[PDB]
């Protein structure tokens, strides 16, 4: 059976209970925590690519008021559907299963200034999603995998001082 497990789920949950935030910048910022998954039940003999995108979580934007996140407006038009290709792609099932798959180099931006960066809208909530794409497949069989534990609001600066502190503690 194909199984994709979130690594460091307890760490992600510490951020999620505060409401997680990720900085977006013109030139793009790496994530903390980093999304990492374990994988079993691929065909070790087959080749696959791992793609990461970010799904808009809500039909409204958010704002941090009196130390609480609350609905903050109607959403902006959706960011373009940017996909990050895991740099080990394409690779054998055996490669993906031998150790956890880390998306440590993906950068989140608020400027379409290129460079395999992911464009997000500030004060919108996103859910990371991984796709496993089988290589050489005339059916183009693909799996999708959502990580609710890893939901965050994109921000140009941290709103919650507890997030700023957690980011320093664990990073
Ligand atoms: O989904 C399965 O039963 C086989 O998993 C390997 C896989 C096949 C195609 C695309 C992604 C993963």
């Amino acid at each position: 059976e194909l199984r994709v497990g979130l690594e460091e789920s307890e760490l992600w949950l510490r951020f999620k209970e505060l409401t997680n935030e990720m900085i977006v910048t013109k030139n793009g910022r790496r994530m903390f925590p980093v999304l990492k998954v374990n994988v079993s039940g691929l065909d070790p003999n087959a080749m696959y690519s791992f793609l990461l995108d970010f799904v808009a979580a809500d039909n409204h934007r958010w704002k941090y008021v009196n130390g609480e996140w609350v609905p903050g407006g109607k959403p902006e038009p959706q960011a373009p559907s940017c996909v990050y290709i895991h740099p080990d792609s394409p690779n054998f099932g055996a490669h993906w299963m031998k150790a956890p798959v880390s998306f440590s180099k993906v950068k989140l931006t608020n400027k379409l200034n290129g460079g395999g960066q992911i464009m997000l809208n500030s004060l919108h909530k996103y859910e990371p999603r991984i796709h496993i794409v089988r290589v050489g497949d005339p059916q183009r069989m693909i799996t999708s995998h959502c990580f609710p534990e890893t939901q965050f609001i994109a921000v140009t600066a941290y709103q919650n001082e507890e997030i700023t502190a957690l980011k320093i503690k664990y990073n």
